[PDB]
């Protein structure tokens, strides 16, 4: 009977901008051009869930190998191997063999892991008619399971389409856009919460930096 | 004997539209993601029920009824209660996790609930033909309808297929323009066939109370 | 210097901009984005001919029903029903629920109703070759014709397929330009073969008396 | 220098440094209502009236009757010129490219014409256009060919090849400045000779095209 | 030894190119209609003959030989005389096309006239392949070649298919841009593999003596 | 510096090791993309040449268009004698230029094993390009090679490479630009991303001279 509740990301600044965190039991699209911090955001969401709340996490990777995910996270001071060893984090490898794709079977394997590891948080990294239907099915199944999910997507322009197929930002309940804008010859990273269905959030772009401690969203407007 | 209007009671809108939405006709409400389309179409029905006891049918193609109900709690509205009382019907035409068939279901619901208001949320040749027929059928039935559509640019095409704004009698455009790192929401009544309305963009906000439009 | 004869539209300001009205016995393309006043222009052309000159007219419609056309015209205080009753106006319904048939139908109505004025509302290679054929036989009848077309940008091609402007004798563009959140309606006579006309855009409004252009 | 024929279109022979190169073809490209047909007609009319140079006008869409009627408002009696055998309007307007070429050739020989106006896949267009230009040359005709374009500052003509195939290229523009239209003419290219460069304003009046260099 | 260059003697160009065109390679010269591509390619051969008694072969696809000759009279160049003397040869390649035959002919002409200089005037995937082949086979002959190509925008892709600038060793862009209602011609050497050149656009005019470029 | 997660090898290209905070990540691939004549080939040759001269690390250069002869001739612009390094067995130029990705990959592997190579330069549907590039990157990684892969782009500001996928499957992305503004060209280099560490951000000016690329951080 209440308006939708939120789970804290504990990503510095983010829970302020979102007025409490990510909407629980829903999926949030996080879209951005190359090297904008999408994998970082997805990982920091699980990592903080484990460390701060003992909420287990599942990370589903479609291209980066688990071993590279674990190695690159040490850049932010995080030991994911340790969390995997303890059974608090599971990295599901859906990356292709370096020798169509069945999202329906993949979903069942994601569910196994969620149940096995008792996970509350899920990150998934990363023809428009077909994209829309398939993305719709995935979002719906995750909701049914009860997971709170970050889903990354790619885009190719800083102030153009939200994602690549012009449908992702309509099927998603929540949309966050990471940008990396070239101003003069300098880059400025910003985060925007474009929409959160059924709840409030701050509007427009907020600058952030990536540091040895992950994402740092500057004190706000 | 010129066309009459039905009040939305959406604060600011009945002013811009000089009395509300043209009765017995369909209004397209187009907008990029998160612009307020669902909210407008829910507030249309909600106010019709609460202010005028005019029952409403909400047709959903993606969002589940459960999520529409949950999301409307953001605004302190209890849509489950209105459904339970028979004032509101949320018609689930979502896909599993035929345009004539859909029309027959909408007609059945309109008769069942004695509804006066409908919201529908949400090749150009085929699209234009199908939309025209949906619009014509709703008119024959007597529905006053809000139909939302998606668009991908704030100052580009009105909707996706470049035809929707031409077969619709009325067109409303919601915008969410990003400038200098800040967003500004606006509402425009682009066209109302056979009647008058204010022109250009009017600022609005979405708060705990729903849509507020400022002239 | 033999002048191309024109017939007065009596649309306020237009006969000034066109130096006497529309070229008689020819077709004028009237193109615009949604809700720019295309149908209004085409109806005002017929209405004024009947009321001012006892020149009967035929309105050919492809999407709006005659009933809605008549209803919307009440916005401007025009009783089109009465004119149809008196055989001064014929609304030809060419709506779905070949071009050859339509043309003979239009020819038939022109002969039957003594009509001098005609309004038609509303792959590029295909459009070009049979838009040209339509112009040719209307000219053969001796009709003076307004034909509306859609376009989707205010400053893009004249009409949707990028050919219509080249096969028409005469071209008029209605714009509804959005700048700084405000809209400005303008009318431009782009071309009138064989005769002079004022150039560029002229602002107009749509009010209770229809189109008012300010030269 | 190469020999040029005077168009006698006010201002144009100055911009082209003496007129159009004889025996060569000139593209005249513009958006709708920019004056392409007018330029075409004036080129023939002046050749006849001033220089007793007969002309052939080839039309693909506008009918001969309309061309004549439309010219009348400039005070030009084309029917009279057709009656005297000084002008031939060749109707190719609708209900073989080689068949048209031999129709043109035949009319040129028959009327002893020195001036021609033709109004109006990339691979095949370029191929078919190059073929047309190539044969007019062999004949010795001096030709104006109009083409359509859809933007004032954009490709020269509809298919992005026309300007590369033609010896000479003239662009007629009709540009919006604020809400006002301004007509200009530009000679982009004239192979083998000098010309004035850039855009020059013109008006269309009761006396045809008037360009101010 | 780094790649050597041969002087074009086109005024200002040898300064911009730091010595002329790289020997034994092809230079792409691209530009919109009427930018001076043919004139650059002719002036290259004409100066070859006049200044260095280096015979030249001009390969034409659009213009007839007769028109090439007539159009150069503008500049006081008597190409008819150069053809009569056997110093210039104009190879007519005007109208299922495939490159392999044309090369024999070019080669034929090159040894026949003892030519040092060549000018060729004028699916992206196939264009890239076929251009690559032409460039390679010309290189095998040892010819120094100017090959012109079209583009449709002053500040867009180097050439028409978006691949020509990548397979060419050297690239020169001629522009004809609107300044007000006036035109400004400029020449840019975009790239010369394995050697140096000045950067950016340099204005030029076309006069009764052909191309005149001002580097300073 | 020390407190970063990913080991790097120095390019010894003036200024680049500063911008990349230590050089190119070892055992990984770096995309180097740029319009025509931006310096892609020079960068990828300079990478190998410096590896050999400074650290006696052998390199393999894979060329898909330029012939070995021309690669060698063009490098003389900079005073580099690549023929001598090829004679000495320190450099191998693999000629894959025209008169099967799997066969190519096996050639590369064979050369890398045969020449004991530590540095590799490769010069130069969307998701068929994507999965083929992905495959290529994965295999070089399993070998342990550190790779520079150049790609083309057609606008200075616009897509990173031709197919809009190359920048997402690469671990590291460098963009070379050659911007024309007010009739003048200025060259810049940008490291857009390096997975797993920091790096200087934005564009940095550079020149190409008789000494190769000189970048000013
Ligand atoms: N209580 C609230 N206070 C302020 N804003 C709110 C509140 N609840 C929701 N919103 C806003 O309403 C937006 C959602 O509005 P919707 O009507 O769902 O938009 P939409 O255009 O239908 O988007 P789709 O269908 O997801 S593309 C959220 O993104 C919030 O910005
Ligand atoms: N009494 C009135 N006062 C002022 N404006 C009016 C009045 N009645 C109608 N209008 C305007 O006229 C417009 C309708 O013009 P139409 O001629 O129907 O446009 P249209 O170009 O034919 O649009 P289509 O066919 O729907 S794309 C409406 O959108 C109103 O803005
Ligand atoms: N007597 C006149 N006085 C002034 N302007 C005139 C006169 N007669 C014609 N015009 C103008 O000339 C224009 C037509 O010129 P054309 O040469 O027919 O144009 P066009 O470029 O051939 O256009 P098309 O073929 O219709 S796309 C008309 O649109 C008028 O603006
Ligand atoms: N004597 C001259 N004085 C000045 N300009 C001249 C002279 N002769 C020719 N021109 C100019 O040179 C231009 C022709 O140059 P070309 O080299 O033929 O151009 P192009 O780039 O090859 O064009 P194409 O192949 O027709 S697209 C003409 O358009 C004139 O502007
Ligand atoms: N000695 C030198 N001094 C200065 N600049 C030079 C020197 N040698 C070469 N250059 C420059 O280096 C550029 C070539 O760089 P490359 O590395 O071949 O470019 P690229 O990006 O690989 O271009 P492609 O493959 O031809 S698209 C030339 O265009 C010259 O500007
Ligand atoms: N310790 C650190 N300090 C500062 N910046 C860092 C640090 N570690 C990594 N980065 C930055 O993080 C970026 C990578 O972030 P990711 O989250 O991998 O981006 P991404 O959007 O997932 O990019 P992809 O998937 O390769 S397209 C690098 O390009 C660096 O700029
Ligand atoms: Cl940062
Ligand atoms: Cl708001
Ligand atoms: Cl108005
Ligand atoms: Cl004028
Ligand atoms: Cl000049
Ligand atoms: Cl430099
Ligand atoms: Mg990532
Ligand atoms: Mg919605
Ligand atoms: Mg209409
Ligand atoms: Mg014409
Ligand atoms: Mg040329
Ligand atoms: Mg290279």
């Amino acid at each position: 009977h209440q308006a939708i509740a939120k789970m804290r990301t504990m990503i510095e600044g983010f829970d302020d901008i979102s007025h409490g965190g990510l909407p629980i039991g829903r999926s949030t699209l996080v879209s951005g051009t190359s090297g904008t911090g999408k994998t970082l955001f997805s990982i920091q969401f699980l990592y903080n869930g484990i460390i701060e709340f003992d909420e287990p996490g599942v990370f589903v990777t479609f291209e980066e190998t688990p071993q590279d995910i674990i190695k690159n996270a040490r850049s932010f001071g995080w030991d994911l191997a340790k969390l995997v060893d303890e059974g608090k984090l599971f990295i599901l490898d859906a990356s292709p063999d370096p020798e169509g794709f069945d999202l329906s079977a993949l979903i069942e394997r994601i569910n196994y892991a969620i149940q096995k590891y008792r996970a509350r948080r899920v990150s998934i990294d990363s023809a428009s008619s077909v994209v829309r239907r398939e993305l719709f099915r995935l979002v719906a199944r995750l909701k049914q399971i009860g997971a709170t999910t970050v889903m990354t997507t790619e885009r190719i322009e800083e102030y153009g389409p939200i994602a690549r197929y012009g449908v992702e930002e309509f099927v998603s309940d929540n949309v966050v856009i990471l940008r990396n804008v070239l101003e003069g010859e300098r880059r400025r990273r910003t985060l925007e919460i474009l929409k959160l269905r059924g709840t409030s959030h701050m509007k427009g772009e907020y600058p952030f930096t990536i540091t040895d401690h992950g994402i740092n969203i500057f004190p706000l407007g």
